[PDB]
């Protein structure tokens, strides 16, 4: 189906709802512990996902995912495609808005690190909430170099990362007429997923049981070890591996 927000009408549900519809686009190997498994490899006809996201003022821009790993390769705005300078969006690119007038390569890779340098600023600092995504899209639509990094770090957020935890969808949605500033239980989730996934397959060789803690941080700002399946953020909370 066509995977699409509009933020003009938005509510807590329609974004729960893009963001259900967004998981669904992506294929799964197997579920574990009724989690969604992502294929590791697939051939790349089969490999990237489109959604498509409009403002308030109906600007629209559609954005690109690799399906194995949620990561975002690059956006489309009228014309023009612009993807990360990294070698699975170079690929991504050559399925995926290829009619595009004009293309352009952003002078970074997605990983946070190269996002924040690029933004002078660390996701910490950068309001999410649907209101900072109704201005991120508006900021990349009117494409600058300087201002794209930031903005991307919302789309990302808003995106992938809700994509991956319904923590993190729920409190991105909560905020429908406000922004806020992400707590650092956000920020551990996003840093943490790959090893958390990493942790819960093992866990289905180790009778469920994690090889290596998991310390995340909590929702009143504390320090907790993950240790097995039986965990909150394990039953109730990341939606992807
Ligand atoms: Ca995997």
């Amino acid at each position: 189906m066509d995977v699409s927000f509009r933020l003009s009408g938005a509510t807590s549900s329609s974004y729960g709802v893009f963001i259900s519809n967004l998981r669904k686009a992506l294929p799964n190997e197997r579920k574990l512990y009724d989690i969604p498994l992502l294929r590791s490899s697939l051939p790349g006809s089969q490999r990237y996902a489109l959604i498509h996201l409009t403002n308030y003022a109906d600007e629209t821009i559609s954005v690109a995912i690799d399906v194995t790993n949620v990561y975002i390769m690059g956006y489309r705005a009228g014309d023009t495609s612009y993807f990360f300078n990294e070698a699975s969006a170079t690929e991504a690119a050559k399925y995926v808005f290829k009619d595009a007038m004009r293309k352009v390569t952003l002078p970074y890779s997605g990983n946070y690190e190269r996002l924040q340098t690029a933004a002078g600023k660390i996701r910490e600092n950068i309001p999410l909430g649907l209101p900072a995504l109704d201005s991120a899209i508006t900021t990349l639509f009117y494409y600058n170099a300087n201002s794209a990094a930031s903005a991307l770090m919302v789309l990302i957020q808003s995106t992938s990362e809700a994509a991956r935890y319904k923590f993190i969808e729920q409190q991105i949605g909560k905020r429908v007429d406000k922004t806020f500033l992400p707590s650092l239980a956000i920020i551990s989730l996003e840093n943490s997923w790959s090893a958390l996934s990493k942790q819960i397959q093992i866990a289905s060789t180790n009778n469920g049981q994690f090889e290596s803690p998991v310390v995340l941080i909590n929702a009143q700002n504390q320090r907790v070890t993950i240790t097995n399946v039986d965990a909150g953020v394990v039953t109730s909370n990341i939606a992807l591996l």
